[PDB]
C-alpha cells in the first residue's frame, strides 16, 4: 500500500518516459504540501474572520500590494493578519507562523522612488518579513531596496521582481545580491512578446534552484476564480507546472484581494501543489542538483548533502532541522528531499521567513529553557517529532534524519543523525 | 561553415546542455525560432469561423485541422462547413508557396451504453463527405472503438479514429484503447468534471507519454486559450498551458469556443502559433531522442529500422529536413515517432494522407500530382526533388544544404528500406 | 568549472592536477580515460590491501619486517605444504615482527594471519586433513581462512562447523576455483565472509580465456554484496626470478584494482621468490596508481542505484558519510568500530577518503584488511568513566594520529562516524570536523 | 528465440548499469559473433616458413610484422616473399581469402635527434617491396612523423603510419602525434623503462580512450603472452592483459617473440584469437555507443553521417553485418569508430586497402578480383552480393538475417551516402 501512494511507481522509473506513462489518477499524495501559496490581501480577505479561513485553506504568506491603499489602510491589514494568525497559538504543536510581504509600488517613469523609500520605512516600523522589490532592473536597485530598509530592516528578505527584458538580462548580477526572485508574469507578458514568458519562467527558476535560493511564480495562476467558483484547465495545468518547474513559491492576486472566491483559490492552489510535488521525478532532479551544486568545505553545505542522500536512502518521513536564521533548512531544501524539512527555531522572524523554501515546515519554539545546552538541543528535536506526529508527517516507526550543530549560535550545523521514532 | 549566428538561434545553447537543468538555465528569450512550425492546430468551426473568407485567415494563420463539433448543428450545417473549408483551402492552389492541405475532423456527440443511433448517422455522413478524421466521444473501452471502426462501413475503413478520454474509466482502461486506436485526444472539458480538476494534469501528462512510447498521435484540447472568446490577449497560464502541452509532447493542440463561437478566432489560432514554435525550440532533444530511442523495441521492420537511422543521420549533420516518399503516410509517422529537430517533409500522392498526417508533430505533407513516370526510380526521382524544390520555396532548405531522403526499394507502401544523406543542389 | 571553482581557489590548482582528480571530474567514461595522466602524482595512502604468502624466501622475522614495511597487510599460510610444526614457527616469526613494531600507533601495523586450507582433493567435501588444519588455525589465533575449492553452501558450513564454537569470529573467504564453485556463487556468497578468485586452479578448471568473465562477475557481485573479494594466483609470476615483472602483469594488478578487488595476493612471488619485498613494493605501487584512476563518479551512482533501500542506520549513516566526504574532498572519515561492521559498510561504497577505523578490538583491526581503503588504529586506552567522554578521545586518537602520519592536515575537513550507545551496532552519527 | 538471447553475452548486454553488467557476466554464454580485433604476428625464425604462415593464417593472423632492428634487407625480403606465398595459396577460392597486411616496423633513432639514416634505406626498401603499414619507433613529436612520411616519397603515399609511443615526450606530445598520424602503437616494452612501470597501464588507457575519440586505429603490443616464448599456456595475468586490451578498446593487439622465436607461434595466435572473442561480447554497448555517439562532433561530410545512421539501424534490428564497399577503407573505417556490435563486411577492389583496414577493429576485408560490370548499378549489386555468399561461407550470416548496406550514388572514392536494410535471402 506504502508504495502504491504519492506516484511511488512513477518515482521509480528508470526514464523520464517512463515515469511520465506511470502517472497515476488513483495514487494519492501522502506528504505535506511543500510549495507555498502567497495571497494577496484586499477587500475580498481582509477580515479577521475571512483570513482565519485563509490560513486553514493554506496560505503561508500575506502580501500587502502597495500599489493601492494608504498606510492606515496597509496597517489595519497587518494588524488583522496577525491577529488571525495568533488565534490559533493556543495550540503549540499546531501553530502556522504566517509570513507578511511587502510588495512596492516600482520606479515609475524614473531607481527607487520617494514613495517606495517611505513605503519600505513603513515596512520596517510595521515588522514585515519579505518584501517584493517590483522593476527590479540591475544590481543597484536592490542596494538601493536595502539601504532604504536602515540598519533596522537587516534581517527583511528581499525577492526581486523581474518584469521586464533588461530585468531577464541582467538576471544573474540580479539574483547574485537578492534573497530571492519573483517571476511577475503580468508585467513581464506586457513588456516581452506574451509567447517567451515561459521560457523566462523556466530559465529564472532553473538558475534560482542552481543557486539554492527562493523563487516564486506569479500572476494570473486562478484568474478566472475571481468570477467563478472552479478554474480553467489551463489555470490547472499552470500551477501543476509551476511546481514542476521547480518553483518554491506561487501566488494568487486578484484572486484573494478582490475576488468572490479567495479561500476557494487557496484551496484549489494546495490540492494542485500536493499532486504536482507527489509527481515530481525526484530520481533526475536530485542527481541533477546534486551534481550541479559546486564542492564546499562549509559544514552546513557538507552535512547538508549529506542528511538529503541519508533520507532518500531511507525513505525518511522527515529531516528535522534546529536552526537560528533559516540558513540550515534552505541548504537541506536546496536539494528538493521528498522528505519533509521540519525546522525547529526560536525566531519569530525566520519561522515566518523560511516559507519561501519549498518543503520546509516551520515550527516556532516556545517551550522552557533547559540548564544544559545538550539537554536543550534534545528537547528541541523531541519537540519537533511531537509536532510531526500530531501534524501527520510522522508516525511510530518512521526513520527521520536530524540535523543539528555543535555549539550554540548561527553557522555550526555540522551533525546528522539517523533516529527510529518513538 | 554555418556560423556563430546559426548556433545562438533556435534555442541551440540549452539544446547543447549536458543536464535538464542546464538545458532550464540556458534558455534565452532573444533566442529566435527558425523552424517552421510542427505542432499542428486543429480549430473548431461554428459561427464565428464559418465563413469563406474567416476560414481563408484562418489558414494563413496556421490552421491544420478543422473540427465540426456534431454535438450541435445539424447534417446541411456542417455540410455547408465542411464545403466552406474546401473551397478556402482551395482558393490557395494557384500558389505553391501558399496552398496546404486542411484536415476535416469529425467530433461525435458521444454515448447509453455504447454507440448512439446519432454517432451512427453522423459516422455515416462523415464516410459519405469524405472526412479524414474522426473524434469519438467517451471513449470508455476497447469495445468503443471497435463499434466506431465498424460503423465507418465499407468505405471509410481509411478513416483514422482518434479516441477522445474523458473520464475514470477511460483513463483507467487507456491501454486496451491506445491499442486500437489511431490516436488520443486528452478531453480536458469532460474529464475536469468526471475527476477531480487537480488530477487532469497527471491524466494529460500520462496520455500523452504513453502515446508517444506508442507512437501514435495525441491531442491536448479545451480551455487552452479560453480568455480569448472575449478578450484580444490571453492570461498568463493560458500562454503556459499550450507551452507546456508542447513540452510534455503533444502532437496537436486545440482550440473549441476559441475559434467556434469567440470574438477573436484568427488572434486565437496566431497566439497558439506562436507559442508553438517559441516551445519546439525548447526541445530538450538530446534526453529525448535517447529515451524514446531506449524505449521503442528492438525491430525487425526495415521502415522502422530505416526511421530510426534517419533522424539519427539528420542530428548529426544538423539537417534541415528529411524528405520522405509515403503513400499511406506510415513511413513519416514512423520518423515522427523519434522527434527529428528536421521538418519531415512527407511527399504523397494521396490526398487523403497529405491530410491525415498533420495529426503527427514535424510532418509536412506535399501533395504530389504529377502524372506517372515510366521508369519507376525516375518517377521517385522527380518526386525527391519535388520535395527539395518546394522545401527551397518556402524556406526550409537553401544550396549547400544537407537533406536525410527516405525511401524503399520497389513501388507499393510498405517497403521503406534507403536512407540518403544529399546535399542540396 | 563552476562546481569546482570556489573549490579550485581555496585548494589550488596543484591540489586539483594530482591523484587523476581531473579524469576523476568527467561527464563520460572515454573523457575520464582520455584525461588520465601519468604525471599525476598519487597522493592517498594505499587502499588495496596486499596478501603475501609466508614461504622460505620470507619467513625469517628480519625479513618480515622489511615486508610490513613494504606493505604486506596478511600473511597468508598455505597449508597444502609444510608441517603444523612449521606453520606455528611462521605464525610465531609473523607476530614477533609484528609487534617489534608495537611502541606507538604511529609504528604499529595490524596483520591479520589467514589459513588457507589444501582442500577436499577427490574426496565431495570436507577432508580429515582440514579438519585438524582448521583445529590449529583456531588454537593459534588465525583471522581468517581461505577455504580451498568450494562447490556449494554446504562446504562452507562445514568449515565453519570445524572451527568450533571458539572460531565463531574468524572470517571464512571463500576460495572458486572450478565450474561447480562458478554456477553456485551466489549460495557461496550469501553464506561466505567473501570470495577469493582463485584463478589458478579455475584456470584449469575452466577455458583460460573464461577466466577473466569469472573474475569480474565475481568481483562485481561481491561489490554489489558489499563482501570482500580478493584477486589471486600469477599477478607478478615472473618476479620469482626477475627484478622486474612484466608488462601483462603490472596491467593484470592494476586490473584486478579497477574491476573492483578488495585484496590482491603474492604466493611463489613472496614464499619461494628472489625478490620478495620487490614484489610487495610493486603491488603497492600499482595498486595506489590504480586507486586514484577509479571513476568515482559513475562508481559511487551505480553503488548507491543498485544498493536497495534501507531501515539499518548503520547503512543509512555509511551512505551519508561517503557523500559527506566526496563533497568537500575529506581526507578520511573517521569511524568506531567494535566487529569492523561500521567500517565495512563505508567501505562499500569506495570513498576516496580514507576509512580511518578506531578499535579495542585486536582482531577485528587485523579483519578489516579485506575491506577496500579501511585503516586499522588499535586503541589500548582502558575505558573513561562517562561513555560519551571516551567515544571523545577515541575519536581524537583517530585525529591525532592522522594528522601525526599525513593522512590529515590542518585545515582538512575530515568526517566522523560514531553510535549513540555503547556495544557494537549502534552507529548513527555523522559529524563534519575541520582539524585545527 | 531464447536461445538467441542467452549466447554472446546478451543478457550482460542488456543491463541498465555498468555494474549489474559485470553481474551478469556468463561463463557458459558462447561467443557468436567473428572476432573483431585483428592479430598482429611478428616474423621472424619460428614462423618463416611457408607452410608455417599458411598454419599461422589459419589460426587468425590479420598482420605480419616485420621487425627490422633485427635481419638485413635479403632477410626481410625473403619474409615478404614467404608471407605473400601462403597467403596467395588461398586465392583459389575467393569466398574465403583472407588479406594478409604487411607491417615495417623501424629499428628507430637511436641517439639521435630525428630520422637516422639506416631508417631512411628501411623505408626507401618498405617503398620498393610495398609494405602496407609502417610502425615507426620512438615517435615525439609531429616533426618524426613528417619526416618518415617524407622518407616514403611519392610512390609510398599510400602507406599508413602508426607512431609508436615509447617515451615520456610521446605521451605528453600524444595529441600532435596522433593529429599527423594514421594511428598509435602502445609500445609497452620500451615504455615500461622510460617511464615507471606502475605508470604503463594509466599511459595505455589514455591512448586508447584517445585513438577511439579520434576514430584512429590504436595497437596493443609487448609481452602480452610473454611466458607462450616457452611454455604451451599463457599466465592468469596474461589471458587478464589480453581481454583487458581488447576491453580497453584496442583495435589491434600484438605478438613479437611469442610468434617470432618461440616455440608456440601458432598456438599463441590461436589463444590471442579465443580470448579477444570472448572479450568483444563482454564490451557494454549501451554505454560505449551513447559515449562514441555523443562525443563524436557533428558533421557535414556524408560518409560520416551515413555511418552514424547505419550503425544506429543495425543496434535497432540486431543486424548480423553492415556490408559496406570502399575503395580507400575509409567508409568501413567511419563506420568501425562507433563500435558496431553487427560486423563491418568491407568489400574493395583495392588489394592494398584490404590489407589496410584489418587496423580498424570489426572490419572483415573481402577483396573483389572481377573485372568491372558495364551497368555501374550491376558491378555495385555483384560486390554487395560477392559480401553476402562469403558471409554466408565464413558463418557471418546466414538466411533470415537482416543486413545494412552502406554504398555510394557515383563512382570513386569519397562519395558514401546510402545506407539500405536488406533481408538475406
Ligand atoms: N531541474 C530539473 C531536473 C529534472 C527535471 S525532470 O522532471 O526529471 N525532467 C524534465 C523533462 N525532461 S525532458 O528531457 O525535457 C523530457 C521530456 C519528455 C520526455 O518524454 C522525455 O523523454 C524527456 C527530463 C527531465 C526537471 C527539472
Ligand atoms: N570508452 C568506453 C566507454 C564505456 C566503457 S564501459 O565498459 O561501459 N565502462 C567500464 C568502466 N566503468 S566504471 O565507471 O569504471 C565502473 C567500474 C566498475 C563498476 O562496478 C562500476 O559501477 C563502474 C564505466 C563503464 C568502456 C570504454
Ligand atoms: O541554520 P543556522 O542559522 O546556521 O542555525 C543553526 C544553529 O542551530 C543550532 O543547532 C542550535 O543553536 P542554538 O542553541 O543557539 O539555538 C546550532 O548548533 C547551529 O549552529
Ligand atoms: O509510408 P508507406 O505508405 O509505407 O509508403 C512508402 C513507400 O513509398 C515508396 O518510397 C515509393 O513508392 P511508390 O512509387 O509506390 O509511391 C516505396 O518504395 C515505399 O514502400
Ligand atoms: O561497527 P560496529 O561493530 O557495529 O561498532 C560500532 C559501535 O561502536 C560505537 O561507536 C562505540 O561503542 P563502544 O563504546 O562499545 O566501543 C557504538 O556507538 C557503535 O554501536
Ligand atoms: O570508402 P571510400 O574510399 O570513400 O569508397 C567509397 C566508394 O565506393 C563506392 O561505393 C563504389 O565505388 P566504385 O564503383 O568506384 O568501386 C562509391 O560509390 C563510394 O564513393
Ligand atoms: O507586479 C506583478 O506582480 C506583475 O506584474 O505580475
Ligand atoms: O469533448 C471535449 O473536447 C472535452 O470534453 O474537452
Ligand atoms: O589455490 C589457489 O590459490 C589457486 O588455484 O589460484
Ligand atoms: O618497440 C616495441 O614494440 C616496444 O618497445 O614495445
Ligand atoms: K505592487
Ligand atoms: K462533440
Ligand atoms: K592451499
Ligand atoms: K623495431
Ligand atoms: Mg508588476
Ligand atoms: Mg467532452
Ligand atoms: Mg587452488
Ligand atoms: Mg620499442
Amino acid at each position: 500500500a506504502f508504495f502504491q501512494q504519492q506516484q511511488l511507481p512513477a518515482a521509480m522509473a528508470d526514464t523520464f518516459l517512463e515515469h511520465l506513462c506511470l502517472l497515476d489518477i488513483d495514487s494519492e499524495p501522502v506528504a505535506a504540501r511543500s510549495t507555498s501559496i502567497i495571497a494577496t490581501i484586499g477587500p475580498a480577505s481582509r477580515s479577521v474572520e475571512r483570513l482565519k479561513e485563509m490560513i486553514k485553506a493554506g496560505m503561508n504568506i500575506a502580501r500587502l500590494n502597495f500599489s493601492h491603499g494608504s498606510h492606515e489602510y496597509h496597517a489595519e491589514s497587518i494588524a488583522n493578519v496577525r491577529e488571525a494568525v495568533e488565534s490559533f497559538a493556543g495550540s503549540p504543536l499546531s501553530y502556522r507562523p504566517v509570513a507578511i510581504a511587502l510588495d512596492t509600488k516600482g520606479p515609475g517613469s524614473g531607481g527607487l522612488s520617494e514613495q517606495d523609500v517611505r513605503d519600505l520605512r513603513f515596512g520596517v516600523e510595521h515588522g514585515v518579513d519579505i518584501v517584493f522589490a517590483s522593476f527590479v532592473r540591475k544590481a543597484s536597485d536592490v542596494a538601493a531596496v536595502r539601504a532604504a530598509l536602515g540598519p533596522e530592516g537587516h534581517g527583511i528578505k528581499i525577492i526581486s521582481k523581474i518584469e521586464n527584458h533588461e530585468g531577464v538580462k541582467r538576471f544573474d548580477e540580479i539574483l547574485e545580491v537578492s534573497d530571492g526572485i519573483m517571476v511577475a508574469r503580468g508585467d513581464l507578458g506586457i513588456e516581452i512578446p506574451a509567447e517567451k514568458v515561459f521560457l523566462a519562467q523556466k530559465m529564472m527558476i532553473g538558475r534560482c534552484n542552481l543557486a539554492g535560493k527562493p523563487v516564486v511564480c506569479a500572476t494570473q495562476m486562478l484568474e478566472s476564480m475571481i468570477t467563478k467558483p472552479r478554474p480553467t484547465r489551463a489555470e490547472t495545468s499552470d500551477v501543476a507546472n509551476a511546481v514542476l518547474d521547480g518553483a518554491d513559491c506561487i501566488m494568487l492576486s486578484g484572486e484573494t484581494a478582490k475576488g468572490n472566491f479567495p479561500v476557494e483559490a487557496v484551496k484549489m492552489q494546495h490540492a494542485i501543489a500536493r499532486e504536482a510535488e507527489a509527481a515530481v521525478y525526484h530520481r533526475q532532479l536530485f542527481e541533477e542538483l546534486r551534481r550541479a551544486a559546486p564542492l564546499s568545505r562549509d559544514p552546513t553545505e557538507v552535512t547538508a548533502i549529506g542528511a538529503v542522500e541519508a533520507a532518500f536512502k531511507c525513505c525518511a518521513a522527515a529531516i528535522i532541522v534546529l536552526t537560528t536564521t533559516g540558513r540550515s533548512a534552505q541548504l537541506l531544501s536546496r536539494y528538493r528531499p521528498r522528505a519533509a524539512v521540519i525546522a525547529v527555531t526560536r525566531s519569530a522572524q525566520a519561522a515566518r521567513q523560511v516559507h519561501l523554501c519549498r518543503g520546509v515546515f516551520p515550527l516556532l519554539y516556545r517551550e522552557p529553557p533547559e540548564a544544559i545546552w545538550a539537554d536543550d538541543v534534545d528537547r528541541r528535536v523531541q519537540f519537533g517529532i511531537e509536532s510531526g506526529k500530531l501534524r501527520g508527517f510522522l508516525r511510530v516507526g518512521d526513520l527521520v534524519i536530524v540535523v543539528t550543530g555543535w555549539r550554540p549560535g548561527s553557522g555550526y550545523t555540522n551533525i546528522m543523525r539517523v533516529l527510529s521514532i518513538s
